[PDB]
Protein backbone atom coordinates (compact mmCIF):
# COMPACT_ATOMS: atom_id res chain seq x y z
CA UNK A 1 0.00 0.00 0.00
CA UNK A 2 1.40 3.36 -1.10
CA UNK A 3 0.19 4.90 2.17
CA UNK A 4 2.52 2.70 4.21
CA UNK A 5 5.30 4.23 2.10
CA UNK A 6 4.03 7.75 2.78
CA UNK A 7 4.42 8.59 -0.90
CA UNK A 8 2.15 11.19 -2.55
CA UNK A 9 0.76 10.95 -6.08
CA UNK A 10 3.46 13.19 -7.53
CA UNK A 11 6.30 10.96 -6.36
CA UNK A 12 4.23 7.87 -7.07
CA UNK A 13 4.16 9.06 -10.69
CA UNK A 14 7.95 9.54 -10.59
CA UNK A 15 8.35 6.01 -9.24
CA UNK A 16 6.11 4.63 -11.98
CA UNK A 17 8.58 6.08 -14.46
CA UNK A 18 11.61 4.69 -12.61
CA UNK A 19 10.04 1.26 -12.13
CA UNK A 20 9.67 0.82 -15.89
CA UNK A 21 13.19 -0.59 -15.45
CA UNK A 22 12.23 -2.96 -12.63
CA UNK A 23 13.29 -5.99 -14.66
CA UNK A 24 16.29 -4.23 -16.20
CA UNK A 25 19.97 -3.91 -15.27
CA UNK A 26 19.73 -0.17 -15.91
CA UNK A 27 17.28 0.50 -13.09
CA UNK A 28 18.53 3.40 -10.97
CA UNK A 29 18.00 2.42 -7.33
CA UNK A 30 19.34 5.80 -6.17
CA UNK A 31 16.37 7.44 -7.90
CA UNK A 32 13.98 4.89 -6.35
CA UNK A 33 15.33 5.75 -2.90
CA UNK A 34 14.90 9.46 -3.60
CA UNK A 35 11.21 9.05 -4.45
CA UNK A 36 10.40 6.56 -1.67
CA UNK A 37 11.52 8.49 1.42
CA UNK A 38 14.70 6.43 1.33
CA UNK A 39 13.06 3.02 1.65
CA UNK A 40 14.52 1.53 -1.56
CA UNK A 41 14.76 -2.00 -0.18
CA UNK A 42 11.11 -2.20 0.88
CA UNK A 43 9.87 -0.42 -2.24
CA UNK A 44 11.89 -2.48 -4.70
CA UNK A 45 11.12 -5.73 -2.84
CA UNK A 46 7.41 -4.92 -2.89
CA UNK A 47 7.65 -4.15 -6.62
CA UNK A 48 9.57 -7.39 -7.21
CA UNK A 49 7.16 -9.54 -5.20
CA UNK A 50 4.17 -8.03 -7.01
CA UNK A 51 5.89 -8.54 -10.36
CA UNK A 52 6.58 -12.21 -9.54
CA UNK A 53 3.24 -12.83 -7.81
CA UNK A 54 5.22 -14.14 -4.84
CA UNK A 55 2.75 -12.70 -2.32
CA UNK A 56 -0.02 -14.67 -4.00
CA UNK A 57 1.94 -17.92 -4.29
CA UNK A 58 3.10 -17.98 -0.69
CA UNK A 59 0.02 -16.44 0.91
CA UNK A 60 1.84 -13.36 2.17
CA UNK A 61 -0.45 -10.42 2.82
CA UNK A 62 0.83 -7.00 1.72
CA UNK A 63 0.45 -6.05 5.36
CA UNK A 64 2.79 -8.76 6.65
CA UNK A 65 5.27 -8.22 3.81
CA UNK A 66 5.57 -4.45 4.16
CA UNK A 67 5.72 -4.67 7.96
CA UNK A 68 8.57 -7.17 7.79
CA UNK A 69 10.41 -5.38 4.99
CA UNK A 70 10.17 -1.99 6.70
CA UNK A 71 11.44 -3.62 9.90
CA UNK A 72 14.29 -5.34 8.08
CA UNK A 73 15.20 -2.19 6.14
CA UNK A 74 15.32 -0.22 9.38
CA UNK A 75 17.92 -2.65 10.69
CA UNK A 76 20.33 -1.61 7.96
CA UNK A 77 22.43 1.37 9.14
CA UNK A 78 21.64 4.53 7.18
CA UNK A 79 24.86 6.09 8.45
CA UNK A 80 27.04 3.33 6.95
CA UNK A 81 28.18 4.67 3.54
CA UNK A 82 27.96 1.48 1.49
CA UNK A 83 26.51 -1.52 3.35
CA UNK A 84 23.14 0.15 3.93
CA UNK A 85 19.65 -0.62 2.57
CA UNK A 86 20.43 0.99 -0.80
CA UNK A 87 23.07 -1.70 -1.34
CA UNK A 88 20.68 -4.43 -0.18
CA UNK A 89 17.99 -3.03 -2.51
CA UNK A 90 20.48 -3.06 -5.37
CA UNK A 91 21.54 -6.67 -4.71
CA UNK A 92 17.91 -7.77 -4.41
CA UNK A 93 16.88 -6.06 -7.66
CA UNK A 94 20.02 -7.30 -9.41
CA UNK A 95 19.27 -10.85 -8.23
CA UNK A 96 15.70 -10.41 -9.48
CA UNK A 97 17.10 -9.59 -12.92
CA UNK A 98 19.62 -12.45 -12.94
CA UNK A 99 16.89 -14.93 -11.98
CA UNK A 100 15.07 -14.09 -15.22
CA UNK A 101 18.07 -14.60 -17.47
CA UNK A 102 16.95 -16.68 -20.51
CA UNK A 103 19.43 -19.49 -19.77
CA UNK A 104 17.79 -20.16 -16.40
CA UNK A 105 14.18 -20.04 -17.58
CA UNK A 106 11.93 -22.46 -15.67
CA UNK A 107 14.95 -23.91 -13.83
CA UNK A 108 14.11 -22.73 -10.30
CA UNK A 109 11.02 -23.39 -8.19
CA UNK A 110 9.05 -20.53 -6.69
CA UNK A 111 10.55 -21.41 -3.30
CA UNK A 112 14.08 -21.13 -4.70
CA UNK A 113 13.24 -17.79 -6.33
CA UNK A 114 11.76 -16.61 -3.03
CA UNK A 115 14.83 -17.82 -1.14
CA UNK A 116 17.30 -16.10 -3.47
CA UNK A 117 15.62 -12.70 -3.42
CA UNK A 118 15.04 -12.97 0.33
CA UNK A 119 18.71 -13.86 0.80
CA UNK A 120 19.79 -10.83 -1.23
CA UNK A 121 17.49 -8.59 0.81
CA UNK A 122 18.86 -9.66 4.22
CA UNK A 123 22.47 -10.44 3.30
CA UNK A 124 24.00 -7.33 4.92
CA UNK A 125 21.39 -6.40 7.54
CA UNK A 126 22.74 -4.69 10.68
CA UNK A 127 26.15 -4.28 9.03
CA UNK A 128 28.26 -1.95 11.24
CA UNK A 129 30.39 -0.57 8.42
CA UNK A 130 33.55 -2.42 9.45
CA UNK A 131 35.11 -5.72 8.43
CA UNK A 132 35.02 -9.06 10.20
CA UNK A 133 38.69 -8.60 11.07
CA UNK A 134 37.92 -5.29 12.78
CA UNK A 135 35.31 -7.07 14.92
CA UNK A 136 37.78 -9.84 15.71
CA UNK A 137 40.65 -7.45 16.49
CA UNK A 138 38.58 -5.39 18.94
CA UNK A 139 37.41 -8.54 20.76
CA UNK A 140 33.84 -7.73 19.73
CA UNK A 141 31.07 -9.64 21.53
CA UNK A 142 29.82 -10.62 18.05
CA UNK A 143 33.16 -12.23 17.11
CA UNK A 144 33.24 -14.06 20.43
CA UNK A 145 29.75 -15.41 19.78
CA UNK A 146 30.56 -16.64 16.28
CA UNK A 147 34.07 -17.87 17.03
CA UNK A 148 35.64 -15.40 14.58
CA UNK A 149 34.12 -17.24 11.60
CA UNK A 150 32.07 -15.36 8.99
CA UNK A 151 31.07 -13.18 11.91
CA UNK A 152 28.98 -10.58 10.07
CA UNK A 153 27.51 -13.07 7.62
CA UNK A 154 26.26 -15.32 10.43
CA UNK A 155 24.85 -12.21 12.13
CA UNK A 156 23.03 -10.96 9.02
CA UNK A 157 21.25 -14.33 8.86
CA UNK A 158 20.43 -14.43 12.55
CA UNK A 159 18.94 -10.93 12.36
CA UNK A 160 17.08 -11.61 9.13
CA UNK A 161 15.31 -14.64 10.57
CA UNK A 162 14.90 -13.23 14.07
CA UNK A 163 12.91 -10.24 12.75
CA UNK A 164 10.23 -12.61 11.43
CA UNK A 165 9.14 -12.95 15.05
CA UNK A 166 8.32 -9.27 15.58
CA UNK A 167 4.66 -8.22 15.40
CA UNK A 168 3.03 -8.98 12.03
CA UNK A 169 6.41 -9.85 10.49
CA UNK A 170 6.20 -13.56 9.69
CA UNK A 171 6.22 -13.59 5.91
CA UNK A 172 6.79 -17.37 5.97
CA UNK A 173 3.85 -18.16 8.25
CA UNK A 174 1.94 -19.89 5.46
CA UNK A 175 4.75 -21.97 4.00
CA UNK A 176 4.71 -25.65 4.98
CA UNK A 177 7.19 -26.75 7.63
CA UNK A 178 9.10 -28.52 4.85
CA UNK A 179 9.17 -25.38 2.69
CA UNK A 180 10.42 -23.28 5.61
CA UNK A 181 13.16 -25.82 6.33
CA UNK A 182 14.26 -25.91 2.70
CA UNK A 183 14.12 -22.14 2.23
CA UNK A 184 16.04 -21.60 5.47
CA UNK A 185 18.71 -24.06 4.33
CA UNK A 186 19.08 -22.25 1.00
CA UNK A 187 19.09 -18.75 2.47
CA UNK A 188 21.77 -19.64 5.03
CA UNK A 189 23.84 -21.22 2.25
CA UNK A 190 23.59 -18.13 0.02
CA UNK A 191 24.30 -15.52 2.69
CA UNK A 192 27.25 -17.41 4.16
CA UNK A 193 28.56 -17.50 0.57
CA UNK A 194 28.74 -13.69 0.42
CA UNK A 195 31.80 -13.81 2.70
CA UNK A 196 34.58 -12.62 0.35
CA UNK A 197 36.93 -15.07 2.05
CA UNK A 198 34.98 -17.83 0.27
CA UNK A 199 35.20 -16.20 -3.18
CA UNK A 200 38.03 -18.25 -4.69
CA UNK A 201 36.42 -21.50 -3.55
CA UNK A 202 33.07 -20.39 -4.99
CA UNK A 203 34.53 -19.44 -8.36
CA UNK A 204 36.54 -22.66 -8.55
CA UNK A 205 33.43 -24.73 -7.84
CA UNK A 206 31.45 -22.67 -10.36
CA UNK A 207 34.06 -23.21 -13.07
CA UNK A 208 34.02 -26.94 -12.36
CA UNK A 209 30.27 -26.85 -12.89
CA UNK A 210 30.43 -24.92 -16.16
CA UNK A 211 32.53 -27.84 -17.42
CA UNK A 212 29.83 -30.44 -16.70
CA UNK A 213 27.34 -27.87 -18.02
CA UNK A 214 24.15 -29.30 -19.56
CA UNK A 215 21.52 -27.57 -21.70
CA UNK A 216 18.24 -28.25 -23.52
CA UNK A 217 17.50 -28.42 -27.25
CA UNK A 218 16.67 -24.72 -26.97
CA UNK A 219 19.77 -23.88 -24.95
CA UNK A 220 18.28 -23.56 -21.46
CA UNK A 221 20.44 -24.87 -18.62
CA UNK A 222 19.62 -28.20 -17.02
CA UNK A 223 19.87 -28.34 -13.22
CA UNK A 224 17.79 -31.23 -11.91
CA UNK A 225 19.54 -31.89 -8.60
CA UNK A 226 19.50 -29.67 -5.51
CA UNK A 227 23.27 -29.39 -5.08
CA UNK A 228 23.69 -27.90 -8.56
CA UNK A 229 20.72 -25.57 -8.17
CA UNK A 230 21.90 -24.15 -4.85
CA UNK A 231 25.42 -23.79 -6.25
CA UNK A 232 24.09 -21.63 -9.07
CA UNK A 233 21.95 -19.64 -6.66
CA UNK A 234 24.77 -18.96 -4.21
CA UNK A 235 26.97 -17.78 -7.08
CA UNK A 236 24.10 -15.72 -8.47
CA UNK A 237 23.69 -13.76 -5.26
CA UNK A 238 27.47 -13.40 -5.04
CA UNK A 239 27.47 -11.96 -8.56
CA UNK A 240 24.67 -9.54 -7.68
CA UNK A 241 26.69 -8.54 -4.63
CA UNK A 242 29.64 -7.86 -6.95
CA UNK A 243 27.65 -6.18 -9.73
CA UNK A 244 28.54 -2.52 -9.12
CA UNK A 245 31.28 -2.50 -11.80
CA UNK A 246 28.83 -3.95 -14.34
CA UNK A 247 26.36 -1.04 -14.07
CA UNK A 248 26.43 2.22 -16.04
CA UNK A 249 29.38 4.36 -14.96
CA UNK A 250 27.12 6.98 -13.36
CA UNK A 251 25.99 4.31 -10.90
CA UNK A 252 29.30 2.47 -10.56
CA UNK A 253 31.07 5.71 -9.59
CA UNK A 254 28.55 6.36 -6.82
CA UNK A 255 28.95 2.83 -5.48
CA UNK A 256 32.74 3.20 -5.50
CA UNK A 257 32.61 6.58 -3.74
CA UNK A 258 30.46 4.89 -1.10
CA UNK A 259 32.59 1.82 -0.44
CA UNK A 260 35.71 4.01 -0.18
CA UNK A 261 33.90 6.32 2.23
CA UNK A 262 33.03 3.25 4.31
CA UNK A 263 36.62 1.99 4.25
CA UNK A 264 37.89 5.44 5.25
CA UNK A 265 35.43 5.53 8.12
CA UNK A 266 36.74 2.19 9.38
CA UNK A 267 40.20 3.70 9.03
CA UNK A 268 39.11 6.60 11.20
CA UNK A 269 37.80 4.17 13.84
CA UNK A 270 41.08 2.28 13.81
CA UNK A 271 43.05 5.51 14.22
CA UNK A 272 40.67 6.56 17.03
CA UNK A 273 41.25 3.26 18.86
CA UNK A 274 45.04 3.14 18.46
CA UNK A 275 44.92 0.33 15.90
CA UNK A 276 47.05 -0.07 12.78
CA UNK A 277 45.09 1.22 9.78
CA UNK A 278 43.71 -1.54 7.58
CA UNK A 279 44.48 -1.76 3.86
CA UNK A 280 42.36 0.56 1.69
CA UNK A 281 41.18 2.39 4.81
CA UNK A 282 43.60 5.33 4.71
CA UNK A 283 42.38 8.09 2.38
CA UNK A 284 45.91 9.49 2.24
CA UNK A 285 47.41 6.37 0.63
CA UNK A 286 44.43 4.65 -0.96
CA UNK A 287 44.60 4.49 -4.76
CA UNK A 288 40.92 4.31 -5.69
CA UNK A 289 41.46 3.97 -9.43
CA UNK A 290 44.26 1.40 -9.15
CA UNK A 291 42.19 -0.55 -6.64
CA UNK A 292 39.12 -0.77 -8.85
CA UNK A 293 41.12 -1.87 -11.88
CA UNK A 294 42.89 -4.54 -9.86
CA UNK A 295 39.69 -5.68 -8.18
CA UNK A 296 37.95 -6.07 -11.53
CA UNK A 297 40.91 -7.86 -13.11
CA UNK A 298 41.40 -10.35 -10.27
CA UNK A 299 37.96 -10.72 -8.69
CA UNK A 300 35.00 -9.20 -10.54
CA UNK A 301 35.88 -9.97 -14.16
CA UNK A 302 36.95 -13.56 -13.44
CA UNK A 303 33.62 -14.12 -11.68
CA UNK A 304 31.39 -12.51 -14.29
CA UNK A 305 33.39 -14.11 -17.09
CA UNK A 306 32.53 -17.48 -15.56
CA UNK A 307 28.89 -16.54 -14.98
CA UNK A 308 28.62 -15.30 -18.56
CA UNK A 309 30.02 -18.63 -19.74
CA UNK A 310 27.30 -20.43 -17.77
CA UNK A 311 24.45 -18.34 -19.20
CA UNK A 312 25.95 -17.35 -22.57
CA UNK A 313 25.18 -15.24 -24.38
CA UNK A 314 22.89 -13.70 -21.74
CA UNK A 315 25.57 -11.71 -19.87
CA UNK A 316 27.51 -10.33 -22.84
CA UNK A 317 26.39 -6.72 -22.40
CA UNK A 318 27.36 -6.94 -18.73
CA UNK A 319 30.90 -7.97 -19.69
CA UNK A 320 31.18 -5.14 -22.22
CA UNK A 321 30.12 -2.55 -19.65
CA UNK A 322 32.49 -4.05 -17.08
CA UNK A 323 35.31 -3.77 -19.61
CA UNK A 324 34.47 -0.16 -20.48
CA UNK A 325 34.26 0.77 -16.81
CA UNK A 326 37.55 -0.95 -16.02
CA UNK A 327 39.32 0.92 -18.81
CA UNK A 328 37.80 4.21 -17.70
CA UNK A 329 39.18 3.75 -14.19
CA UNK A 330 42.56 2.72 -15.60
CA UNK A 331 42.58 5.96 -17.59
CA UNK A 332 41.65 7.96 -14.50
CA UNK A 333 44.71 6.80 -12.58
CA UNK A 334 46.47 10.06 -11.86
CA UNK A 335 49.20 10.17 -14.55
CA UNK A 336 51.68 8.50 -12.06
CA UNK A 337 55.43 7.46 -12.39
CA UNK A 338 56.30 4.04 -13.79
CA UNK A 339 44.79 -11.25 2.35
CA UNK A 340 41.40 -12.95 2.14
CA UNK A 341 38.80 -10.26 2.75
CA UNK A 342 37.65 -7.54 0.35
CA UNK A 343 39.97 -4.88 1.80
CA UNK A 344 42.99 -7.17 1.66
CA UNK A 345 42.15 -8.23 -1.88
CA UNK A 346 41.82 -4.67 -3.17
CA UNK A 347 45.23 -3.72 -1.77
CA UNK A 348 46.94 -6.90 -2.96
CA UNK A 349 45.63 -6.92 -6.54
CA UNK A 350 46.05 -3.15 -6.81
CA UNK A 351 46.83 -2.30 -10.45
AS1 LIG B 1 7.30 1.34 -3.86
AS1 LIG C 1 30.11 -6.51 -0.37
AS1 LIG D 1 33.72 -6.10 -0.87
MG1 LIG E 1 28.67 -8.40 3.05
ZN1 LIG F 1 26.56 -6.98 0.01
Amino acid sequence: SISRFGVNTENEDHLAKELEDLNKWGLNIFNVAGYSHNRPLTCIMYAIFQERDLLKTFRISSDTFITYMMTLEDHYHSDVAYHNSLHAADVAQSTHVLLSTPALDAVFTDLEILAAIFAAAIHDVDHPGVSNQFLINTNSELALMYNDESVLENHHLAVGFKLLQEEHCDIFMNLTKKQRQTLRKMVIDMVLATDMSKHMSLLADLKTMVETKKVTSSGVLLLDNYTDRIQVLRNMVHCADLSNPTKSLELYRQWTDRIMEEFFQQGDKERERGMEISPMCDKHTASVEKSQVGFIDYIVHPLWETWADLVQPDAQDILDTLEDNRNWYQSMIPQAPANRDCQGLMEKFQF
